[PDB]
Parts: structure tokens; C-alpha cells; sequence
């Protein structure tokens, strides 16, 4: 009745993260001056360049120079030695208005809390009981890994580390009546950018002693267990001059790391507005309830919207088996408890704070208790 | 028991499926001269510019202004009036070679078989005997709905159609021992750019009766069928002047629709060292396998990799209690008859051949009979 | 005694041209909000493209997009038939603030009459009495062609022009003791974007007719001038489409057409404390004042400075041997009449004033009566 | 009877320098493959970015990742703490084919003799008997002021100074008989970029004993000389990081320092077939061959071109009376002598060679005995 199952995550300076964490940094320098901008910024990293495309209809003055630039620097991109640095990179802006059609159709002359959806799109929320997190203990586990290397990195132990890692754990699950239960850490891999100077075994011994053997149970690694530790055998270059980002491209990471479902939206350099961000950390918010509330010890909610329309076209809750109540009487509940309407959530949420970047690395859920992880007191 | 789901799809036009499909258009160009090229090609696009960003080492000559320009004159973005232009865009290229630490730790020195994947990560693989195509009746509606529009807009029986376009489709579903049966259509969204000159009722009078009829059967659709045609009311501005696209932004759009799992990997723009393309192409094929095979009513498939290393590190198998055989030798049987080490999955489905720009629009699965998608007879 | 010369000017839609209108257009929009802005803005365009790059430092918000495409559609350049459109182009931004090493060197903590040169350099000033203008017949017959082919375009009597034109005058004058005098037009060049339906033959027509009849008087055109009109055949593809411009590549079309001297610094793009501009101007002034005051028919005068220093550290006339002063009585008189500080430069010719963009085709000199077109009364 | 005259040169890493030397190491690139290229690329430098923009018909293969990376390390930009890397800063690519209607009305099927100019334009060359360089005084001792300093980085004994640097010369002059005598160095500028260690009263000593002592004649200095050493007081911050660069902005610096006159085209990143490169290189060299013969002391060549029409409309003699022929006398040798076809020139001069980095700094004319440098015997 076993089964495997591998879930990743990727560091800071993962090329792609770095694109997240700027359009993010971007979104809430313009939210700390106008709490109704309307932002939709795309940024793209390659060799040398931080690339800024969208729309942005702000009353906010953003010097995008020095944004873009401290976002480099809080990631550790600093050196021509490491491949990047926010001191001498380009940083190219293309940013326009948003379109005045999709103005018109979303939020012109509209009461806030009957606002349309930003865009048509579907979003699902997950949770799960296996760790207080309510996450999956797979991404927990890789997102600790690499928020580890990061750490080491600037307590200057493991002086060698660059920005840019993965990190991938596949953990053998039983389960019980539709949930699910880790019983060991199978495969871990981890790979680190780093420099010239330190040797292969080196980093093979620290991985597995200072990083592995800190963040993983011992209970669940043993004599079995598989180790890819720097399996390329080299990586020098990284960030971007390894590997172009963009964003919105480690989305599974940013979410549920292959449990559960995605409807596809990203999440970085959208104010609240944009259904693919508020509706989805809505439906995490209302899975994550069902399970703290113990209506469910695992669940799935779908929503969906059409753009200028309030309310959710659709509304579907998935329970795995693993509650009394039928999945009518779940969706009852939710109906009940939610007004899933962006203008809402904007409110329950508190979605107008500049705290953004902050959700850009090592995942949008299951950590920090930002207002999508404090579950809400059901009444049925 | 039953219940909602919704997918949804995008026209050719739309900006991030210009990106998806001008990045294969750039492989495909490469592929023709050097079948081993080795291809990252991300592509940007915003108001008049389509950027090229990423990793090439190939032996081609590729006229990228050339290749990109004709990818856009293909999609129909052909005049200032539409909001693009493929004569008169800006095409800029940031490529450099693949990196040598990447090259040297996957495939250098090493025996095609025994290429070790190009990256770490998880993919999945999904069908589902709801239609013929073994694809959720849902993304397979959204998915003609948008191809019905291309059709009207290039016979010119809609000539106020532009290329970028949004579909989205709620089916109600019943369930039988874990298969998934269609009821009706509960809710389409329907999305289109169009010329300034054509008025909301009439565009809305052609989407129900000359893309919608034409598209799902009338059994689906009924009296209580919920229609959300141009809700926006006004969407003349569009493609990329309306909203930056990015490739690999459309990942549920191009494999399930919310349906099975991702495990967040983009598909275009990369060549089949890429394990992301190269193994969610094989794990459909396995999964299509299998329901074709009569072993399954539907079924998940996971694989996971590590850079460097040729074989998967984690494969399961999901049935959703539609076998009578248990999922352990259901994987037994896979075990037996697929390897799916990237250096074979390129012989079995013939990834060398510059075919990949047919497969950036409409889904890459459940059409036109690519290697992936013939069922392989299994032996057990 | 006689010898040819030959002078060249440029539309407004000449690449280079529109690359100088945008950095003025981008520095006007900055003076009209903060009249003490530092800006050093190059322009770059290419097909579908409109790069910015530079430094500003400046308390002015000002919306590029919007400051860009309104000089674009000024020009002429409205849709993808001519080659670039502002409503579809690209326009890339990569601003970044002054220097604060220039900026503590020039002008920080300075009483703004003691300003230092905003960088080292030399300048010519240069008058001429052939002309009412105190300009070269030749350049300013060239100008004229230009200017009428934008009246003749934007007036609807020529609608195949397009605005990226070029045109080119040789004259045979004969000398009188160091002054210059027009005998006749020897050669005419004409060069201008044109549609595809027009023929050479009826273009050609119109350019004699139309355009140089209308321009040049008939007493210095005679049977044996040379008319090179559209000499490629052929010059549908235009503006940044069939070549890249550039800020400050038509610099000696902005001052004398090869007559006089240049010292190597561009205008557009740059306020009054970058002395190629301000110092320049006042060269002029300084020439025009001399020859309208009687002193001499036709004078150089060199300036030159050192980036921090207020005083320029040479002064030089050279009057052509065309006055009964010595050179260095002009030059007491120069010293005694003058002061060529930045920070004087400023307030006598009113330079914080957003009038930039209007000198930036067509020449800086010559016409409209700008404040360094007004002699000086001298006292001496 | 003296006057002075000021004339300035910059160092290789002067932002615009930079850009002359990558477009020329791109010409170079292609010519090396294919002598018959057609090249037209303009960079565009600021901080982080170089981008090529242009038209280019080549059959070469050309790495311009490589190219212009190379280029950057020649320079000496190899390092994050320079405020430029080689090895880290972003190379975009803006290129495209020539305009065909450019091609067919310039070269295609024309005899390589009989090819039209490239462009219309006018050019000067200018020669001096006051060196034997024969070149002004005043610009060979600023261009050897900056390659003074980049030899004293490169070889170590100054390691506090980086790539970017200017200077300026003021010399006092007496005239005799329209030629020039130089006597003394009236003022002298440096600034020269540095490191934060280095303090100025350090940098400024060094200046004065290792750079202009060492490079200026003493006869000419003397307790008089005005020095501005570092006359900003910072210059840490510097290359395009400083100072956006652009090619064919130091256009005067190529050439004569003021002296002479200019047309107006720059050298740079331009094949023979533009004749503002290869006429302008022809017009010195008839201005040398005329001084070196006797003739004159000091001449001065204007030649100007229609595009597409072979031979020039003009050419000009303007001796200074310097000679003992009539200005018409030697305009009659000169025509006897010269061919000034593009296509003859290109055979003369060998201008499909690629030696056009090694023009890029330090001006085109009076060094090296290039083509134009080595006098022709004139028949008379
Ligand atoms: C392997 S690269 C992706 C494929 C790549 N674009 C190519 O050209 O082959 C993806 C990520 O893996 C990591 N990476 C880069 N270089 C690596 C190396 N030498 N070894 C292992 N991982 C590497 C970085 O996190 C990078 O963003
Ligand atoms: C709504 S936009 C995304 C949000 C947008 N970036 C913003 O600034 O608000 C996403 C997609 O919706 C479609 N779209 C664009 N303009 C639209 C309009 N006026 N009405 C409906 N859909 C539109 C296009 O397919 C576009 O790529
Ligand atoms: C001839 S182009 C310069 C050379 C060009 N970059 C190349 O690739 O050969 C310079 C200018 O000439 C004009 N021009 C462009 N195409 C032309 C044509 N077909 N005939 C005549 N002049 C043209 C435009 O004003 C353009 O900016
Ligand atoms: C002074 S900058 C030009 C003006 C500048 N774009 C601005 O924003 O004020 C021109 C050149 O001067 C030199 N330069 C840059 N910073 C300097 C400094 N702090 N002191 C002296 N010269 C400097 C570099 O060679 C640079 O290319
Ligand atoms: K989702
Ligand atoms: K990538
Ligand atoms: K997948
Ligand atoms: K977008
Ligand atoms: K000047
Ligand atoms: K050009
Ligand atoms: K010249
Ligand atoms: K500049
Ligand atoms: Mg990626
Ligand atoms: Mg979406
Ligand atoms: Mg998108
Ligand atoms: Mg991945
Ligand atoms: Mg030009
Ligand atoms: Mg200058
Ligand atoms: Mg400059
Ligand atoms: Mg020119």
C-alpha cells in the first residue's frame, strides 16, 4: 500500500525566483505608496540584465533603479566572482498602463466590494493533515533544505555557496482512508551553486552534514535512503548567466509541489486584483480551514472566475474520502462561511499590505501565519 | 455526487502562447540543421518587442529575425491596427551557449542512451477514458472553442477577430468508481480581441451561435447553460500591448487543465535533454497507455529526475480505484514496458524531429497522433 | 577664385533626427516640472524600438511611454505601411540617476553662477553674412528641402512622403577678402521615404517641381545644376527600419554643414550645465553678435572648459582675415562683452526653459530668433 | 600674432570608445569570413549592457556573445569593482539584414569599380606640416596622454587607474604664412577613473610626473602651464556606468581635435561601401600625400557623394595659402592622381581588411602607417 512521492524547490538565486521576488519587490514598493495600484509586472533575468515588463497604473513615484537593484542585493548577488551583481547589472524597464479596456471591464466606477475578477482563470486551495504546516511534507522538506544552504551561506560557514540551489525530496507515503502518511525520506537531491575553490567531496560531506542531517528527521533517513549531492559534479556558473528566469515559472513550488492541483496562475507582480493571486491564497485559506476546523484530514478546492464578474463561476471541494460529511455538505460550508468575491478577499485578507516579497521564496503557504494560514472558525 | 470543474484555454494570439510558440518556432529552426542541438529559448513579449533569452549550443545558422517574424505573420499579428506587427516589432536576442558545467555534468562524453537528465524536477503524466482523446472534456472544449475562433478569423467569416483569445469551460461531472462522467456545460467564458468597429451584440450573437454551437454538442448545453461572452464588454487592445506574455506561463493550458497534477516544468523552447518536455511527453504516453491498454478507466503518472543522472528517481502510478489491478503492479507493468531514461524516450518518440511549433497552441496531448499520444501495446 | 561646397540635412524622420526630438522631448518634459533637472538622455531607435539610456536626476514624474510616443506620432511615424508606428513601438527604459561623483564635482553645494562645466570639451561658434540667417547658403537650402517635404507631406499634396528623408546642396561661391558669396546651386541631392504605389519618374517630377523650385531661387538654379533626385531608385523601407539612429550623430547638421569648426559634442538630450550645449549656443551668439555688430563678415570662435571649473579655460576667434580689428582685439572685446560660465550662459540665453525639442531638427541655428540668435549689443 | 586652440582625446574605456571598438571588433569579425560584408553596427553601452544595433548582410558565422566580450576584456572592464565585466554584463542584439532597397540601389549587380556610395555625404581630410605625424599638435599629445595611462594600468605601475579616461590640450600657436607654429602647452586636463583606495594629491602627483612628463616635451611646459588634474575630485564611479556611450560620438577626437573640418559621419562599425568611413580615409590620404609631397603645409579636402552614384559631386582644395599652386591647381592634381570611387578607394587603401579595431581609439589618422597614412608620389 506504499507509494513514492517527489516534490522540489528552489533557492533565493534560482533565476526564476529572483524574477519573482523583483516583480514582488516591485508590487509592494508601489502598495507602500498607493494601495490601489494596479500591477502586473513580468520581470525576465539572463547574463547581466534584470528586464521589468507589464502594466502598472499607480499614483506611486517607484525609483525601479534602486527597487530592482536591493532585491539583487537581499539575495546575495553582489560579485562579478558570482556571476551577478545588483551593483553593475542593467536593469531595462518596459512598463506601460494598464490597458483602459481591461480598466473599464475590472474596476472603473465599481464599488470595491463588487469589483470584477482581474481575469478569467481557475485556482485551487490544498491542505493536508501530515504536517502542522497543513503542507505536504515532500515541498516542506525541500523548501527547508534550501532556506538552510541560505543560511549557511550568510552565517558565512560555508563561505563557498552561491545564491542559486535546488533542492528535490521524494518521501515513501502510506495511507489511510485517503490521507496520507510519510513513513521515510527516500531520494534527496541537492544541487548549489559554488565556487572555483572548494572540491566536490568537500561539498558532497557538507550537504549531508551541515544541510540534510539539520533540516531532515533522523527517523526518517537510513541505510536506504538515496543521496544525489552535487550530481552534475560541477556549477560554477549560476543565476542567470547559467540559466535564463522569468517569472511565474516555479509555480508547483510556489504552491503545493505537485499535490494537489493548479490552474495556472502566477502569483508574483499582481496586486490583489488579479484573481490568480487573491482567489488562490483565498482557496488555500478555506482548505486549510476545513482541515484546522477537522471537517477533512486532506481536501481540494477548485474556484473559477471570468474577468469583470465579482463572484466565482464555480465552486468544488474534493475531500479524498476523508470526511463524514458528503462533498455537497463541504461546499455548503464553504458557501456559508466565504465570500470569495476579490472585493472581499481583498478585506479578509488585508491583500493592500506590501508584504509580497516576503511570500516570493520558499513558498506561499504554509508558513509565517500571513492571513491565508490563520484558519477561519466555521459556523454550520 | 456530482459535481464542477473547469479548464480553460487561449487562442495563438494570446501573448503568452506567442512566446510558447516563437520558442519552439527557434527549436524547430535548430532541430532542422543540427537534431542535437541543445535549446533553453525563453521568449518575452510586450508592446512591440519580442525578446530571446536563454542557452543554444547548436551547429545551425538560424536567422532568429527571420524565424521569430514568421512565427508572429503565422499567429496574424500582421498590422499596427491589431496591436502588432511582425514586419515592424523590434526583435531583440539574448542567447549565449549552454553552459559547460551543465553540459559537461548531462551529456558530454556520455552514450546517448545514457545522457543524464538535463535538470532535476517532477512531471506528470494523465488520462481519462471521458473522451476519445483520453483528455478532461473539459481543456478538450476550452481547446476548440479557441481553434473555432482562429478558423472564423482566417476564413473571414468573423473579420472583426483578432488573434488573442480566452476560453473557459465548467462541466458538471458525475462519478463511477473513480471515473469521471460528463453531464453538461454548466458555464463558458468566452474572450476575444476584436476591431473597433464591431458592436458588443453582435460579437456576443456570434460567439453563442457560430463558435459556441458549432463547438459543443447541443446534449451539453441547455436552458440553465451560464454564458459569459466578452464579459469585459470592450477588449480591442490586446496581444502583447494588452499584457506581457512570457513562455512556459501557460503550463495547465498545454497539458490537463487542472486535472491529474504538474509538477511545474514548461514545455516549449526546449530541446528532449530537457526531461520537463522530454518525460511529460513520456509520461502521458504511459499513462494513455495504460486506459487504452483496458488496464485503467484513468490514471496519474509521476517521474522524477536528478541532473546528471540518466534514470528516473520515482515513478507512481494513481488509478483512482479504476483498475482492478493494485497500483503496485500497475507500476510493475510500466516498469516492464517503458524506459524512461531520456536518451531512450528520444528514440521511442522521435524528439530529434523539428515538430515542436505544432504543439505550442491548443494543448500538446490528446491531438493529432504524435508519438506520445499512439498507445504502446503492453506486454504482462 | 571659386570653389564648391556642400552642406547635408535631414528630416525629422531621419533616425538619427528622431533619436535627438526624443532626448529633447524627454528633457523638455523634465524642465517643465523642475527647471534645475539633470539629464543626459541618449536615444537609440531600430526597427519597432525606442531605447532611453542615460542619466537623469531629476524631482519631475515624468511618463516616458507617454513622452516618447507623442514625439513618435509629431514626426509622422503613425502606422506599420511606413515602418514604425507609436502607438505599437517598443520603448525601453534604462535611466539611471547622475553620477553623484559628477554631481559633487559640477554643481552640488555651488552657487549656480560658479556652476563648473558639467564636463571638459570645446565648442565653436560661427557666423557668417551670405545669408540673413548668418548661416551657410548651403545648409540652410538644405534645410529648407527638408522642411518643405514635411509641409508637402503633412499638407496631403505629396501623400506617398514619408517622413525619413535626406537632402544634400553643393554651391559654387567665389571669395572677397576671407567673406564667402553664393554664385549658384551646382548639385542638389534629394532622398525621401516613399509608398509603394508611386513611380520614380512621378516622385522624381515632384521633387524638381515642387519641392526645389519652391525652395531654391531661380537665379541659382540653371541649366547645367545636377539633380540627384531619389538616386537610389528605390527607398520604401525607412526610418529605423533601414537604419539604426542614434542621439548626436547628426551634429554637424545641427550646427554649419562642414563651414566652421565642431568641437565633437552632441545638444539633444542634455540640460544647460553640459557645456557642449549651453557653450555652443553661446559661441554662436557670440559669432552672430560680431558679424551683426559690424566687427567682421564671417568668425570662429573656440571655446573649451574643464568638467568642474566655472571659467572657460580658452577663448580663440578667427575672423577669416574679414575685420580691421586683430583677432586679439576681438577677443578683448569678446572677454569684455561676454561671460561663458554655465552658470551666466544660463540666464542670458534663458536655458531652463523647455524649448529643446524645437531645436532638435532643422538646426539649432539660424532660425526663430532663440535667444542666441539675438546679437548682443557690444560696447567697445 | 598667437592664438591658442584646445583639442581633447579620450582613453579605450571611455564609454563611446568602447562602442567604436565593439563595432569595429564586429566589422573585423565579419570581414575576417567574409571580406564582401555589408556592416552597419552601432552600439549602445550603459551600465551592464552592451547593445548591437544595425544591419548586417554577411555570410560569416559570428559569435557577437564572444565577440563583444573579447572586446570589453581588451579594454580592461573584467571586474564588478570596475564598475564593468566582460565577463557578467548583458550583450542584446538588435541586428538585421541591410534594407534591400538599399543593396539593390548601392551595390547588387553592379561591377565592384562601379558600385555607388553607400550613402550621401560629405568628408574632409585635413594634413598639417606642424608634426611629423602631420597632424595638430594639440591632439597627438592628447591621444598620447590617455595611451600613456593606459599603459601605466596595464603594466601595473599605476594600478589605482581604470579604463576610462579624457584629456585636453590647449597649445599657444604662431601663424606663419597660414601654417602653424606650436609653442608652448597653454593648459592641460586629466580625469582619469580610480579606485576608492587612492587618494588625490596621490593621483595628482602621478599625473604630472608619470603621465605628462612623460609624454609632453618639457620645451613646452613651463611655470605658466595651467594643470587640471582630477578636477572633479571623484571619479570612482565610471564607464557606462557613469556615462552612457554610443558609437560615433567622438567623431572630432577620430579625426582632427577641431582642426580641419567634419562632415558629419562617423568611422565605426561601417564596410568600405560607406563612404564616410572609406572616403573620409581617402581624403587624408590626400591631404598627407600633398603636405609629404611639398605642396602645401597645411590643406584641407572636402569630397561629398550622392548614394548610389560612383564618383563624387564635389572636391574641394583649401590650402591656407600655404602653397605656391592655385587652390584650382591643385584640385586639377588631385583629380589627375585620385580615384575617389568607393570601389577604387577599397582596392587603394585594401579596406576589406580587418584591421578596423585597431583604428577605434587613438584616432584614425597619423599613426601606424595604415594606407592613408603612407603617401602618394603625385605625378604633376
Ligand atoms: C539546469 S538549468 C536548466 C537548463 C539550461 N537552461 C540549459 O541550457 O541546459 C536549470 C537550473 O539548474 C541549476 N543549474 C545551473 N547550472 C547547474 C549545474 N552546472 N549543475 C546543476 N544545476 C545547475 C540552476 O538552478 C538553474 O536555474
Ligand atoms: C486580463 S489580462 C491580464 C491582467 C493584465 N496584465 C492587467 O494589467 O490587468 C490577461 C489576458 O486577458 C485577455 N485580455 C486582455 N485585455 C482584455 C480585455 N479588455 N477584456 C478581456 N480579456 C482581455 C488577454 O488574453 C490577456 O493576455
Ligand atoms: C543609407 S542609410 C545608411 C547605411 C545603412 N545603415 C546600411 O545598412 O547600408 C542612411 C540613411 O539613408 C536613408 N535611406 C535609407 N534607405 C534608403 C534608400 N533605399 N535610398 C536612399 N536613402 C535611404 C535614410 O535616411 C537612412 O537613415
Ligand atoms: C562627465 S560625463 C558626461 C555627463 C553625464 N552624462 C552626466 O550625467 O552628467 C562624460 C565623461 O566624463 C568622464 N567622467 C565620468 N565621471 C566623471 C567624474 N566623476 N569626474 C570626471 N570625469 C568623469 C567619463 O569619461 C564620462 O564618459
Ligand atoms: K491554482
Ligand atoms: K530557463
Ligand atoms: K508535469
Ligand atoms: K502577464
Ligand atoms: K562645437
Ligand atoms: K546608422
Ligand atoms: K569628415
Ligand atoms: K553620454
Ligand atoms: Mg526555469
Ligand atoms: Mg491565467
Ligand atoms: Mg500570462
Ligand atoms: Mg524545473
Ligand atoms: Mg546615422
Ligand atoms: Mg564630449
Ligand atoms: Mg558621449
Ligand atoms: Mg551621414
Amino acid at each position: 500500500g506504499t507509494f513514492l512521492f517527489t516534490s522540489e524547490s528552489v533557492g533565493e538565486g534560482h533565476p526564476d525566483k529572483i524574477c519573482d521576488q523583483i516583480s514582488d519587490a516591485v508590487l509592494d514598493a508601489h502598495l507602500q505608496q498607493d494601495p490601489d495600484a494596479k500591477v502586473a509586472c513580468e520581470t525576465v533575468a539572463k547574463t547581466g540584465m534584470i528586464l521589468l515588463a507589464g502594466e502598472i497604473t499607480s499614483r506611486a513615484a517607484v525609483d525601479y533603479q534602486k527597487v530592482v537593484r536591493e532585491a539583487v542585493k537581499h539575495i546575495g548577488y553582489d560579485d562579478s566572482s558570482k556571476g551577478f551583481d545588483y551593483k553593475t547589472c542593467n536593469v531595462l524597464v518596459a512598463l506601460e498602463q494598464q490597458s483602459p479596456d481591461i480598466a473599464q471591464g475590472v474596476h472603473l466606477d465599481r464599488n470595491e466590494e463588487d469589483i470584477g475578477a482581474g481575469d478569467q482563470g481557475l485556482m485551487f486551495g490544498y491542505a493536508t493533515d501530515e504536517t502542522e504546516e497543513c503542507m505536504p511534507l515532500t515541498i516542506v522538506l525541500a523548501h527547508k533544505l534550501n532556506a538552510k544552504l541560505a543560511e549557511l551561506r550568510r552565517n558565512g560557514t560555508l563561505p563557498w555557496l552561491r545564491p542559486d540551489s535546488k533542492t528535490q525530496v521524494t518521501v515513501q507515503y502510506m495511507q489511510d482512508r485517503g490521507a496520507v502518511l510519510p513513513i521515510r525520506v527516500h531520494t534527496i537531491v541537492i544541487s548549489v551553486q559554488h565556487d572555483e575553490e572548494v572540491c566536490l567531496d568537500e561539498m558532497r560531506d557538507a550537504l549531508k552534514e551541515k544541510v540534510i542531517k539539520a533540516v531532515v528527521p533522523a527517523k526518517y533517513l537510513d541505510e536506504d535512503t538515496i543521496y544525489h549531492l552535487q550530481p552534475s559534479g560541477r556549477f560554477v556558473i549560476g543565476g542567470p548567466q547559467g540559466d535564463a528566469g522569468l517569472t511565474g515559472r516555479k509555480i508547483i513550488v510556489d504552491t503545493y509541489g505537485g499535490w494537489g492541483a493548479h490552474g495556472g496562475g502566477a502569483f508574483s507582480g499582481k496586486d490583489y486584483t488579479k484573481v490568480d493571486r487573491s482567489a488562490a491564497y483565498a482557496a488555500r485559506w478555506v482548505a486549510k480551514s476545513l482541515v484546522k476546523g477537522g471537517l477533512c484530514r486532506r481536501v481540494l478546492v477548485q474556484v473559477s472566475y471570468a474577468i469583470g464578474v465579482s463572484h466565482p463561476l464555480s465552486i468544488s471541494i474534493f475531500h479524498y474520502g476523508t470526511s463524514q460529511k458528503s462533498e455537497r455538505e463541504l461546499l455548503e460550508i464553504v458557501k456559508k462561511n466565504f465570500d470569495l468575491r476579490p472585493g472581499v478577499i481583498v478585506r479578509d485578507l488585508d491583500l493592500k499590505k506590501p508584504i509580497y516579497q516576503r511570500t516570493a521564496a520558499y513558498g506561499h503557504f504554509g508558513r509565517d501565519s500571513f492571513p491565508w494560514e490563520v484558519p477561519k472558525k466555521l459556523k454550520y
